[PDB]
């Protein structure tokens, strides 16, 4: 029993983190096989960042201009290319600690773990979701860029995120490991405003299931609803619409608890209309939306 | 910017986790040098657990009765002793992945990271505090016993906790790595009730500082107070008393933000008397007490 905001163990990712320096700019890189992946803005002076032309800035750079340090030992860069907003530095040594891995582009509402690093050294690990506006609410200081988001399936690290930007509102933007930004963001120090940070409805529902499973039941009501009825209320409350895809995914939690998905939807609806009345669920005073259905099953069944 | 509930990277601890089996009972052990530490109740049948005599149960056990598996390779047990509520199994191989480490007995309100494991395999990592009633609010299923709590200072893992018990109320009890329980708990399946789960006042104050630092300022008021005045209100609200020791420790956050500790105390006092009025601080609807002053400095300054 107990339910916790739980990150994947970070060991497999700690073994991939390096320091990348280009001139006076230092940030984190990900060393997988003989490639080091890092934010392309490593090549910019914070002056460059105001309106950088990366292709033109890159012309000025050679393999030897990129310093890669893994522990306190330098790696030899024998090639570099830009892919979208990341640099791929070919090093002469394949990473001894390279885990099995994939690069995956996740969907808004998907959760992942961040290993926050500075100078290629890990400082901490936390659990995140991709917000529906394709931002994340991270904890990231200067030097944290190139810190990565991941999921683990048994022994295979799926890398989904690389940290690039803090927006003026202090939320975070970054790329998949092919250098494609989540959302409409660009690696430039310019006014960029996020869209509406809606609640991930399917995740709240999963966490309501986690709560029932763990004995927090006070909020279970005598009502059910429909997807259409619920989705009218959702809209009003800046909740994401719920689809039959979300209902399908909640099936196993529905089955384990014997609470039909639409009944839990009606429980949620009343929580939205009534608020918590100073009560808590799993020691939270608001509805938590940073557990997926898969997260709740995993934690509640004890997957390793 | 951003503030996150952040665990230490778990890599150094992942490399210490083994499976310990004694008869039909399997749980996690910690392999440091040539010793495997695990809960002594590894020797019990859930029948034994109702009123176990560990010394008498141990007489029946030899070195060879303890099966230790690290990855999928067996370690040879060449000795065993009981120290308080842990078994120390001497193995013939020192752990290649042994980090620099210490065993430390932490104080209530101290935070640490848990690497939740099953069959000596890590499933997740989360950040905890030792509650003032010497329980923790973990996430722990059957097979999680021997999972450990730790802090890291640069390259040195301080092990402070080993998981033993879930109380009937679903909160968790365990030992330091010398097998001494936190609080008045015993490794026995018997009615054991926790005392009052008070709020860690100094930690709430630290997190109020973290909030000011990150731009959440709405709650800052026009009042100050005294330790005595504040401690009257604290008492009423099941907050731990604040000492000059807590004030000393908050000094650096006070200095960085220019908010005197007693002014922040008066801010807290009003939050207690008024509640949040449906507002949030660092995206929380209640006051967070699972960041220490040292946690807030570390995260806000970016230590690795
Ligand atoms: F040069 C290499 C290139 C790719 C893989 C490897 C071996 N990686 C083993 C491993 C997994 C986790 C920690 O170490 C070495
Ligand atoms: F047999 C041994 C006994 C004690 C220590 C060691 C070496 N430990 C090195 C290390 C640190 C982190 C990962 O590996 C080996």
């Amino acid at each position: 029993s107990g339910f916790r905001k739980m990150a994947f163990p970070s060991g497999k990712v700690e073994g991939c983190m390096v320091q990348v320096t280009c001139g006076t700019t230092t940030l984190n890189g990900l060393w997988l096989d003989d490639v080091v992946y890092c934010p392309r803005h490593v090549i910019c002076t914070s002056e460059d960042m105001l309106n950088p032309n990366y292709e033109d800035l890159l012309i000025r750079k050679s393999n030897h201009n990129f310093l890669v340090q893994a522990g306190n030992v330098q790696l030899r860069v024998i090639g570099h290319s830009m892919q979208n907003c990341v640099l791929k530095l070919k090093v002469d040594t394949a990473n001894p600690k390279t885990p099995k891995y994939k690069f995956v582009r996740i969907q808004p509402g998907q959760t992942f773990s961040v290993l926050a690093c500075y100078n290629g050294s890990p400082s901490g690990v936390y659990q995140c979701a991709m917000r529906p506006n394709f931002t994340i609410k991270g904890s990231f200081l200067n030097g944290s860029c190139g810190s990565v988001g991941f999921n683990i399936d048994y022994d295979c690290v799926s890398f989904c995120y690389m940290h690039h930007m803090e927006l003026p509102t202090g939320v975070h933007a970054g790329t998949d490991l092919e250098g494609n930004f989540y959302g409409p963001f660009v690696d430039r120090q310019t006014a960029q405003a996020a869209g509406t940070d809606t609640t991930i409805t399917v995740n709240v529902l999963a966490w309501l299931y986690a709560a029932v499973i763990n004995g927090d039941r006070w909020f279970l009501n005598r009502f059910t609803t429909t997807l259409n009825d619920f989705n009218l209320v959702a809209m009003k409350y800046n909740y994401e619409p719920l689809t039959q895809d979300h209902v399908d995914i909640l099936g196993p939690l529905s089955a384990q608890t014997g609470i039909a998905v639409l009944d839990m939807c009606a429980s949620l609806k009343e929580l939205l209309q009534n608020g918590m009345n100073g009560r808590t669920i799993l020691g939270s005073a608001l509805l938590e939306d940073e557990f997926t259905p898969f997260d709740v099953v995993r934690q509640c069944s004890g997957v390793t």
